[PDB]
């Protein structure tokens, strides 16, 4: 039997999966497993397209507010009774988020949390406040050959992406989504503000670059060319074997709220597809699942790449235990909050993705923006 797994991997994470996976078939004769990345966007609506349309893989790995729309359009299995109860409480609950009071995913590690990272060849002392971040930024943006063309930037991060903007929403007042984790909160002073904070980071600090998608700011870090990034903790591994000395720090608290931006806690995971072709295919992929969040592989993941495991045991490891970044990454997740993953969580990424786009191309204006962002949210929902 030939079973396939989607997932949304980054290369060093990918690579430690193509070992693990290697590992599994060796184990497993007769079970042979297909791989393939899709970037996480297109995961998600490429897996629901194809599970509604009756296929798709028996295995999709990914953010865990992925579950909200998954589990509400039936096409991926509740867990609870594939794997039991006494499973999921040797795991960081962070790794195995409730939605309807089902389990729909189990995550191999804990953290997808933002933060800033520095590179030691120009910053032995991070910023701790936005002010020390705009100064120092300033210091660290030059233009050799006074040309206008900037060779090095103080700070890229991906400020497109609604992601990398969110933890600065409850710094500047309200978070973006109310108590009851299904009412969108976007037409607030907060987001406003947000949007003018990394306006004026571009256009009047003129410390980020005016075009800075994802890759961008990797290669720009990785090159020595970005003194500071604000990235994911995916992107340890990747750093490592680029040979970047890097530190990591909270994303630096706003000086003129006194609180720190608050990047959002959780996990990445496997959920099973509802569609199975076969028994022997459903069989394959529940040992596949069963291996993947093993904790043989979390550390071969804490090893490689340096995330913290989701099995609460295997934090006990040398591995875990010996890792530099572990605990500074722990003082960032303190200040964290839980990454939603009600569906509603869906229409307010897309609509602040919508709005945010429109400000950054010079059409809206941030006020109007938060309006609309509530307002178009709602709709979504609505449908
Ligand atoms: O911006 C809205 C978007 O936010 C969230 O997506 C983030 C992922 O949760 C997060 O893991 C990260 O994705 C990275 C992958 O984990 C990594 O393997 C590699 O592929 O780099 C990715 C970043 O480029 O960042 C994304 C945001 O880009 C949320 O889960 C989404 O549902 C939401 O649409
Ligand atoms: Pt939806
Ligand atoms: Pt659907
Ligand atoms: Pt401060
Ligand atoms: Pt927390
Ligand atoms: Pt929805």
């Amino acid at each position: 039997v030939r079973i396939q797994i989607w997932h949304q991997m980054i290369y060093g994470h990918r690579q430690v999966l193509a070992e693990a996976l290697e590992k599994f078939e060796k184990e497993n004769p007769g079970i042979t497993v297909q791989a393939t990345y899709r970037e996480t966007e297109e995961l998600r609506s490429s897996f629901q397209s194809a599970a509604m349309g009756g296929s798709g893989p028996e295995l999709v790995y990914g953010p865990s507010d992925q579950v909200g729309p998954f589990a509400t359009m039936g096409i991926v299995r509740p867990l609870d009774e594939v794997l039991g109860s006494d499973y999921f409480q040797n795991f960081d609950p962070l790794a195995a988020p409730v939605y309807d009071g089902k389990h729909y995913m189990i995550g191999d590690a804990v953290g997808n949390h933002l933060m800033l990272l520095y590179n030691k060849k120009f910053i032995t002392t991070p910023p701790k406040n936005s002010q020390e971040l705009i100064e120092l930024g300033k210091k660290m943006t030059v233009d050799t050959n006074g040309d206008g063309k900037i060779d090095r930037w103080g700070l890229v991060f991906n400020y497109t992406e609604p992601f990398f903007f969110a933890p600065f929403i409850p710094a500047f007042g309200e978070a973006f989504l109310k108590a009851d984790g299904v009412t969108p909160n976007l037409n607030t002073t907060a987001l406003k503000d947000t949007f003018q904070f990394i306006l004026k980071l571009r256009d009047q600090d003129k410390i980020i670059p005016k075009e800075c998608d994802y890759e961008t700011a990797n290669a720009l870090f990785k090159e020595n060319k970005a003194a500071m990034l604000i990235n994911g903790d995916w992107s340890w591994g990747d750093y490592q074997q680029a040979k970047v000395d890097f530190g990591i720090a909270r994303i630096p608290m706003i000086s003129e709220t006194g609180k720190w931006p608050s990047p959002l806690v959780g996990t990445k995971g496997y959920s099973l597809n509802a569609n199975m072709k076969s028994e022997a295919h459903y069989e394959a992929a529940v040992k596949l699942l069963k291996y993947l969040t093993s904790t043989p592989v979390q550390l071969l993941f804490a090893e490689k790449v340096g995330v913290l495991p989701s099995n609460l045991q295997a934090r006990e490891s040398d591995i875990v235990k010996n890792n530099p970044l572990l605990k500074i990454s722990a003082d960032i997740m303190e200040v964290g909050t839980p990454m939603p993953v009600t569906p509603e969580v869906r229409a307010v990424w897309d609509s602040l993705r919508i709005q945010y786009q429109k400000v950054l191309a010079g059409s809206l204006q941030p006020q109007a923006a938060a309006e609309q962002a509530q307002i178009t949210a709602e709709q979504q929902i609505r449908d």
